[PDB]
C-alpha cells in the first residue's frame, strides 16, 4: 500500500494575522455597512486557510436580507472579489459575513490525509475534501453518500478535487477492497491512471462502451444482491463478515448462486467482493453523445445501488437543468459544488444558490443530505505529480486486472 | 511565407488629450452624476485609441446598480452614443465608465502583428484580436480556446475580424503546420481566399457538401485519435514531435495503423499533420438549410477535437437561442462578441449582457474560458486590399493541395 510519503510537503503557513489586523479589518467592516444602509457590529473574528469570518450582530430592526443584499457592493467597498453571508449560525443570533484572505494559504493534499480523521478511517471509500473555514480537516465516506454529484465550470477546481478524491481512495484501499471504473469522455483527465490494479477495465473512452459499463454495474448489483438475499445478509459489509469469518473458521463458504450443469461441476469458493466506484468525469457529455439511456442508467444504479457496494461520482462542468435532470438527481442527494457562473447554475447543483459566490481554486460548498446548511471548503491541492507519483505506486504493486466482460 | 510588409502602414497617431481636457472631462463626468442621483469623483484617468475609461470613487452608500441604470441618460448628457460602466475594478474599490473618444483613432492589423507577443508566437494558430483599451495589442491562441463562437450584427465589424482572425494564421504558418476548410453559406466573405494552399478543399458553397466536411471532420479526428493511442502520444503536438524526433534520427518512423493487405504492400511513412481549422462564416444559414444535424456535428467535434488539433471558428449576425445553442455552446467556451442588438442578444452569445453597449467597427468583447470578466478590444482593421494581398501572396509560393475525398 504506497505511502503517504509520495505527497508533496506542507509549504511554510505563513499565516496569523496580528489582533490589531483582524480588529482593524472588523471596523472597516462596521464602517462599510454603515455607510450603505445597514448598521452592525463584529461580534467575533475567526481566520482561516482561505478566508476570515466576521460574525457581525445585526442592530435592532434590521433583516437579514438587507446584508445580504449588498455582498456585490460590500465586496468592492472592501476591495475584495466577493463575499458571501452566512444568514445563520446555529445557536447564536448573529450572522457571518466571510472576507477573502489577502494572501491565501494554500491547503496541501498530504496536509489533509495526516489527520486523524482519514487515518482512523474504516471506509474503503473515504474523501478527504480539504479543509474547512477554520482550517480544520473535512473527511467524507463515499459509501455513505452514497453517491456524488460534482460541479463546477472551467477554473473552478473541479479535476483536481476528483484527483484528490481518486487518490483518497487508492491510499487507503487495495485493488481487493476497492474497484474503479472510470468514463472519460474526454481521453483527457482520467487517462493519467491508466493501468492501476483497481481498474475493472480500461479507463473508458468510447461512450457507447461507457453505456455497457454502466449497464453491467446494473447487473452486477443484481447478482450481488441475489447473493446477499441468499446469504441472509444486509449489504456488501455483512456480505464479506460471512466470508471472512467462514475462511477464520477453516471452513470457506461457497457460491449459493452456483448452479451444477454436469455431476463434475463443483461450487466455487467466495471471496469478499470490492466496493466499487464509478466515476464519470463529464457526465454532460456522456449524455450528449449516447442519450437518454444513460440518464436512466445512472438513475436504476443510483436508486439500488448502495447496499451492494456500488458507488456514483459524477461530475460535470455544466451545471444545467437539462445535465443534472430530476432522475440524475432523484436518489443523488450528496451535492459538491465548486464555483459556478451563477445562482441559476448553483441551484442546478446545489438546489440553494451561493456555490456563484466562490473564489476558485477548489473552493467549494459540500451538502450531505437532509436539512443543513452546506459546509464551505477549501479543497486541498494535488498536482499532477502527486498523482503521477500515486499511480506508478501502484502499477508497481501489481498489474491491470480487467474483465473485457465489462466493456462489451 | 508571406511578409508582414504587405500591410498598410500604421497612420499618424495624432492621439494625447491635454491632462487639461482629461481634468475637464473628469469633472462633466463627476457634474453630470451628480446632476442625476450619484455623486462620485474621479480617482484616474485612462486615454486609449477609441475609449478612455475613468476609475470612479463612488460616495459613501452609493450603489454601482444606480451607477449602471444610468448609462443611456449619462451618455446622452455627454454626448457620446453610449458609455460602458464596468462595476469592477479588480484590487481596487472603485468602478469605471469607459466614455467613447471624439476622435476614434484607428487600428491597423499591421500595428498589432508587429508586437512581440505575435512575433514570438509558438502556437501555428494565432489570433492577433486587436488593442485593449489602453492600446495594447491582445494575442490568442485558438489552438487553447479551443473553439471559439463569433456574434455581431451587420456593421459591427464581425467579418472584418474574421479576415484579421485568417490573416493572423496565414502570416504565421505554412500548408504542413495548419490547414483550412471555409464553409462560406453566402458566396461572398470567405469566396475571397480561393486557391490558397492551405485550403483542404474549395471554400464550401453547397450546405449538403458542408455537412459532410463535418462529417469528414469527425473522421480525420477519430483518426487521429487512433493514431495518436498507437504512438502513446497525448495530442497532436506530441505526436509531431515524436515524428521529427524520428526523421531527425534517420530512423523515420511509419504509420502504425497500416493494414498489409497483400505481400506487397508497404507501411506508409509518417509525415507531420496539420492543426485544421474550420470556419463557418455563417453558421446560422447552415443550420437553417441542412437542419438538426449541422448542431450535431458541431457538438461532437467540438466535445473531442482540440486534442487532435481540429479546432472550430463559428460566426453569425444571428445571435438567438435558436442559433447558439445549448449543443452548440456545450463545449465552446471561448465567446468573442462584436456589437449587437440588445443585451439579450449579448446573452446569447456571452451569457451576459455588454456587448449591446459596443459601439461598432470593431469593438468587442472577448471573454475566454472561465470565470473573469470579458476583455474588451478594439479590434483591427483590415482591408480588402490588405486580404487580396496576402492571398496573393500565398498563392505564389503553392498551388492548392485539395483533397476531393473531404466534400463527397
Ligand atoms: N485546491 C486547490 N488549491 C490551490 N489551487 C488549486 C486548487 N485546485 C485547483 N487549483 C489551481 O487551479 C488550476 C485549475 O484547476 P482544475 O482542477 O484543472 O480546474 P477545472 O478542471 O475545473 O477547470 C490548477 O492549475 C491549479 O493551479
Ligand atoms: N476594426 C475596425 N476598425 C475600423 N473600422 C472597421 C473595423 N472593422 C470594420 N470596420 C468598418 O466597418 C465596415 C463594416 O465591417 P464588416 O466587418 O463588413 O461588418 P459586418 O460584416 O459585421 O457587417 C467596414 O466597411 C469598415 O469601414
Amino acid at each position: 500500500l504506497p505511502p503517504l510519503s509520495l505527497l508533496d510537503p506542507a509549504e511554510v503557513k505563513q499565516k496569523s494575522y496580528s489582533p490589531e489586523s483582524l480588529e482593524a479589518m472588523s471596523r472597516l467592516l462596521e464602517i462599510k455597512l454603515k455607510e450603505f444602509g445597514v448598521e452592525v457590529s463584529v461580534d467575533s473574528v475567526h481566520p482561516g486557510p482561505v478566508i476570515t469570518r466576521f460574525e457581525i450582530q445585526p442592530a435592532a430592526g434590521v433583516k437579514v436580507s438587507r446584508i445580504s443584499n449588498l455582498a456585490k457592493d460590500l465586496a468592492r467597498s472592501l476591495a475584495v472579489i466577493s463575499v458571501r453571508v452566512v444568514e445563520v449560525i446555529p445557536g447564536k443570533t448573529t450572522v457571518g459575513i466571510e472576507i477573502p484572505n489577502e494572501d491565501r494559504q494554500m491547503v496541501r493534499f498530504s496536509e489533509v490525509l495526516s489527520s486523524p480523521e482519514y487515518d482512523e478511517h474504516k471506509s474503503t471509500v473515504p474523501l478527504a475534501l480539504g479543509h474547512d473555514i477554520g482550517g480544520r480537516p473535512i473527511i467524507t465516506d463515499l459509501a455513505k453518500m452514497p453517491h456524488l454529484l460534482v460541479a463546477g465550470t472551467t477554473g473552478s477546481g473541479k479535476s483536481v478535487g476528483v484527483n484528490a478524491m481518486l487518490l483518497s481512495i487508492l491510499f487507503k484501499s487495495t485493488p481487493s477492497e476497492a474497484r474503479l471504473i472510470m468514463i472519460d469522455p474526454k481521453m483527457l483527465e482520467l487517462s493519467i491512471y491508466e493501468g492501476i490494479p483497481h481498474l475493472l477495465c480500461p479507463v473508458v473512452t468510447d461512450m457507447k462502451e461507457a453505456a455497457n459499463a454502466l449497464r453491467w454495474s446494473v447487473a452486477e448489483m443484481e447478482r450481488r444482491y441475489r447473493l446477499m438475499a441468499a446469504m441472509g445478509v444486509r449489504n456488501l459489509a455483512g456480505f464479506n463478515r460471512k466470508v471472512k469469518d467462514a475462511e477464520e473458521a477453516g471452513t470457506p463458504l461457497t457460491d449459493p448462486l452456483f448452479r451444477r450443469e454436469s455431476p463434475d461441476d463443483e461450487p466455487p469458493q467466495l471471496s469478499t467482493l470490492p466496493t466499487i466506484v464509478v466515476v464519470v468525469d463529464e457526465f454532460a457529455d456522456m449524455m450528449m453523445i449516447v442519450g437518454k439511456k444513460v440518464e436512466e442508467l445512472i438513475a436504476r444504479i443510483a436508486q439500488k445501488a448502495r447496499a451492494a457496494g456500488i458507488h456514483l461520482i459524477l461530475a460535470t462542468q455544466r451545471p444545467s437543468v437539462d445535465v443534472i435532470t430530476g432522475l440524475i438527481k432523484a436518489n443523488i442527494p450528496t451535492r459538491i459544488a465548486f464555483q459556478v457562473s451563477s445562482k441559476i447554475d448553483s441551484r442546478t447543483i446545489l438546489d440553494q444558490g451561493g456555490a456563484e459566490q466562490l473564489l476558485g481554486h477548489g473552493d467549494m460548498l459540500y451538502l450531505p443530505p437532509g436539512t443543513g446548511l452546506p459546509i464551505r471548503v477549501h479543497g486541498a491541492f494535488v498536482s499532477d505529480d502527486e498523482v503521477h507519483r500515486v499511480v506508478e505506486a501502484w502499477k508497481l504493486r501489481g498489474a491491470p486486472d480487467y474483465i473485457e466482460d465489462i466493456l462489451a
